[PDB]
């Protein structure tokens, strides 16, 4: 007589009412809204819900039949029947996955949280229990590094593709072809156009290697790609509630094999939105972030119900995270500029400038003049301007055309426009900052048979795991910019076991050639004691040989893996180095500095000694360089590093230890080799030490072929010259202290894609210490290892007793501080 139960909608005399007239009257029984109306609103039962008289427009059922008819709400087992929802039950290890037929592969399922930032969980993981259960019995990592830009398009067909957004061609949610002569916007019809979408995402890759795949939303999934959709997609329609899609996905896990996907997404708005419209701190990204949790929670409970939770390969992630915008911190140009109409600013943190007129004069238009007229305008000023190939190496934001040719490098918390009326409230949360800024770190996790349990891996970045979800399908990977087998520490019983890449042509030899000691038309300082017999003091005994070798290369010598190349390895008693005739250079040098090594103050410019293994050249003369306002040189192996005298080292001061070297880059140079290669050296208890030229003419992130270097030689006193664009420095000490570089257990790393600029005009040097500046400039330039290798076209570590995926993951670290 007290309740509504069993008696929806039905008129009553003397009880409470329930039917819709009660409302107005304010004589509903204490449960009429609970009973008779939520269930048309909510996919969830409740006490009130449980063996409820069917109605007919409940979104699902709580009644004693829903079983029979299969239309019972999730969570009715957990909630009516008193069993333990998938995040009550404790972890157990999954070593057999427990998989219908069809699933001999089981299914993966992409899940991402759209602007989910790893600090969410980091400081809210007590208020997400589902994706804390996941974190506690699957694997995860503390930060996924997002591609920059970290915004929603360039990284989601990251994930998908593994290729940066230079090589992937969805460089940001709005841009400008000039070959197309068209704009992509995520509003317009240009979005589904297939020219904008290249490399292969993860479904059109399964599909060539007979797997069906079902998205219920992805960036790219709603576009026809070579030609291919998904088997199952969904046009975009953000209006459509998150239990639909959970819903809809658990559907398609019910088809009969033959129809049935293996690879799965799902994509929710939040906590993105939330993020933008109230910032990352606040009541409404709480409120999102349990609403997200909940929904992993639904798909959880409903992969139970269909005995697929042991089955189903879970990553859930997110494509960036969410710093506090502040109209406080906002750069307008027209500030600088003034109000001027023939340049188009792209606003945010990774702002972009172009000219009005386009295409006509999108190559022509004068860059470099706004470039110049925006640098070092203030001190301690909060964006930068860089040419596109400029930029730090390990953005990899410069090869597509679709890169606007002026970019700009902003601070934590910054953001630029033209002027305040182009760009939408500055008190928003934002993200599209520099990929490795903290706010911008996103989430992984990974549940279930592939994946390992309760582990906490390192930092890794998300163009790795599409090698991993093709590991997880058994599929061949497409190329792309992933280091495939770098993730196999992630997974159960990996399927790829990676080799050290194999060097095309053997070692050539530079052999001692008697010839007469030549005027280089140095001024050597009398302090430098020169080499007065080169024969005897290069006929080195194997006995002394082993020593050096094992001093100089204690992981084995760079390996080069380019095509037509003609390297010969050189011996010196501090130093080995691999010698290129081609390019009257060196393309690497490796020494190791020992903890108590001495540093010399004495001048060594304008002194060279001869080799006589290689013939003599002009540009190896101190003559070519002498008064040369053009170019000046430098050496890779440092001269002022002497372990037998106090004094400078002779052998360093030989002609193939220099690199053609602009006099502004020898402050850098000499600051590193001076002051820093001396404090790394004490700090780690010595420090092995790679340096060498770098040449990417092609702003690619790839060594130039020798057939494209012979045309990119300048002509300086009428002698060809090469010039490089960057100098690599890899740094290798033991990440315990207690041992030296000779003999780690474990390998600490720091490397460095340094540019090779004609000014430093980067680092806006005036009025301020030399100290400070050079050390800011190293940091904002660091690269993986694997970066420098791509770029130099080495091979690095090849003769370490580790397993090479342990190998791959070193190479693929980028350090953070
Ligand atoms: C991230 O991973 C990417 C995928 O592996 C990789 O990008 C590839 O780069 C290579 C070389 O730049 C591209 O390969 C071709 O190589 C020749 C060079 O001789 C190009 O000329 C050729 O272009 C073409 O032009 C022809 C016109 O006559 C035509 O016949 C061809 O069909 C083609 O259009 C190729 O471009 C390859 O395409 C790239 N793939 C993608 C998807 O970008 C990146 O280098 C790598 N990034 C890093 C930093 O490692
Ligand atoms: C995008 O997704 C939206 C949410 O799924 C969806 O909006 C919803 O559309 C349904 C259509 O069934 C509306 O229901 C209306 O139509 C039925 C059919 O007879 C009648 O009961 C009523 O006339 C009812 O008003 C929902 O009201 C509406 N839901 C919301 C929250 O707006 C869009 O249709 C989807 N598609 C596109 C392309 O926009
Ligand atoms: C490149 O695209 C631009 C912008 O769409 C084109 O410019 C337009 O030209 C038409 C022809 O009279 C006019 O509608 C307008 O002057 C422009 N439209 C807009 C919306 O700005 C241009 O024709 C295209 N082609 C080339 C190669 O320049
Ligand atoms: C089906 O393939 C997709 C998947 C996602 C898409 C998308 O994702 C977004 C949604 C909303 C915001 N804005 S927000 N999260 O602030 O409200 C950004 C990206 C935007 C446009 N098209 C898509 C197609
Ligand atoms: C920068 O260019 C603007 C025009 O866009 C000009 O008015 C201003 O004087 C320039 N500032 C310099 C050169 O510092
Ligand atoms: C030329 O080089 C000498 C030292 O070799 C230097 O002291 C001098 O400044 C330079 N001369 C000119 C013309 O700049
Ligand atoms: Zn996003
Ligand atoms: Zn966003």
């Amino acid at each position: 007589v007290k309740s509504c139960k069993g008696r929806c909608f039905e008129r009553t005399f003397g009880n409470c009412r329930c039917d819709a007239a009660c409302v107005e009257l304010g004589n509903c029984c204490l449960d009429y809204q609970e009973t008779c109306i939520e269930p048309e609103h909510i996919w969830t039962c409740n006490k009130f819900r449980c063996g409820e008289k069917r109605l007919t427009r409940s979104l699902c059922a709580c009644s004693d039949d829903c079983k029979d008819k299969g239309d019972c709400c999730i969570n009715y087992s957990s909630v009516c029947q008193g069993e333990k929802s998938w995040v009550e039950e404790p972890c157990e290890s999954i070593n057999e996955p427990q998989c219908p037929a069809g699933f001999e592969t089981p299914p993966t399922l992409l899940f991402s949280l759209d602007g989910f930032r790893a600090e969410y969980l980091h400081t809210w993981g007590g208020l997400l229990p589902v994706i804390s259960k996941l974190k506690k019995c699957g694997t995860y990592t503390k930060n996924m590094r997002p591609v920059y830009p970290t915004k929603t398009f360039p990284n989601h067909y990251s994930i998908v593709t593994g290729l940066y957004p230079e090589s992937h061609g969805i460089i940001d949610n709005k841009m400008y072809d000039p070959k197309m002569n068209a704009s992509f916007s995520l509003k317009s019809k240009e979005k589904f156009n297939p020219e904008w979408y290249k490399g292969e995402p993860i479904w059109v890759t399964a599909k060539y290697q007979g797997l069906k795949s079902g998205t219920f939303f992805w960036p790219g999934s709603d576009v026809e790609i070579n030609g291919i959709f998904p088997d199952i997609y969904k046009m975009y329609n953000g209006s459509v509630p998150f239990e639909e899609r959970i819903l809809a996905v658990l559907q398609w896990l019910q088809l009969p094999k033959d129809e049935r996907p293996h690879f799965y997404t799902l994509y929710l708005e939040e906590p993105d939105s939330s993020g933008h419209s109230y910032g990352p701190v606040s009541s409404e990204v709480i409120k999102a972030l349990q609403r997200v949790d909940g929904m992993v929670g639904m798909l959880m409970d409903g992969l139970k119900e269909l005995n697929l939770h042991r089955c189903l390969n879970l990553i859930l992630i997110s494509d960036h995270g969410m710093e506090q915008g502040s109209c406080k911190k906002y750069i307008y140009l027209n500030k600088y500029l003034g109000d001027v109409k023939n340049i188009k600013v792209i606003y945010g943190p990774a702002a972009r400038l172009r000219p009005s007129d386009v295409p006509d004069k999108y190559y022509s238009f004068n860059y470099e003049g706004i470039a110049r007229n925006l640098s070092c305008r203030e001190p301690n000023q909060h964006f930068k301007p860089y040419l596109k190939h400029f930029l730090p190496k390990r953005l990899h934001f410069a090869k597509s055309d679709r890169i606007e040719p002026l970019t700009f490098y902003l601070d934590p918390q910054w953001q630029l426009a033209l002027n305040p009326s182009e760009r939408k409230y500055c008190g928003s949360g934002f993200h599209g900052s520099d990929n490795v800024f903290s706010n911008m770190q996103a989430l992984f996790v990974g549940y279930g048979p592939g994946f390992k349990h309760g582990i906490e891996a390192d930092t890794f970045e998300n163009i790795e795991v599409y090698n991993l979800m093709c590991d997880l399908l058994n599929l061949t990977p497409a190329p792309n910019n992933g280091t495939h087998g770098s993730l196999n520490h992630l997974l159960k019983n990996p399927v790829y076991t990676p080799k050290h890449p194999k060097e095309v042509h053997p070692l050539v030899q530079c052999p001692f050639t008697r010839n007469p000691r030549d005027n280089l038309g140095c001024s050597c300082n009398p302090s430098i004691l020169p080499i007065e017999d080169f024969q005897t003091q290069f006929n080195l005994t194997v006995a002394e040989e082993k020593i050096i070798k094992h001093e100089t290369l204690p992981y084995g010598r760079p390996r080069v893996l380019q095509k037509e190349n003609t390297i010969c390895l050189l011996s010196q008693h501090q130093f080995m180095s691999g010698y290129s005739q081609d390019i009257l250079m060196p393309l690497w040098t490796s020494y190791t500095v020992d903890r108590n090594d001495s540093f010399s103050t004495e001048d060594f410019s304008n002194c060279l000694y001869q080799d006589f293994r290689i013939p003599l050249s002009p540009v190896h003369k101190c003559s070519f360089y002498k008064n040369n306002t053009k170019v000046s040189y430098g050496f890779l192996s440092p001269p002022q590093l002497n372990k037998n005298s106090s004094g400078i080292y002779s052998e360093a001061l030989l002609t193939t230890n220099i690199v053609p070297m602009y006099q502004s880059f020898q402050v850098i140079w000499r600051y590193f080799h001076d002051t820093l290669l001396r404090k790394y050296a004490e700090e780690r208890n010595g420090v092995n030490v790679v340096s060498g030229p770098v040449f990417d003419f092609d702003y690619d992130g790839r060594c130039d072929s020798l057939e494209n270097l012979r045309q990119k030689r300048r002509v300086i006193r009428n002698q060809e010259i090469l010039i490089p664009t960057h100098f690599f420095i890899v740094l290798t000490s033991c990440k315990d202290t207690s041992q030296t570089p000779l003999h780690c257990e474990n390998l600490d790393t720091l490397a460095f894609i340094l540019p090779h600029r004609t000014d430093n005009s980067e680092s806006c040097v005036h009025g301020k210490h030399d100290s400070s500046w050079v050390e800011e400039l190293l940091m904002l330039h660091r690269a993986r290892i694997t970066d420098v290798e791509h770029i130099t076209g080495l091979s690095f570590y090849q003769q370490r007793k580790e397993p090479v995926s342990d190998i791959l993951k070193l190479k693929t670290h980028l350090p953070t501080f």
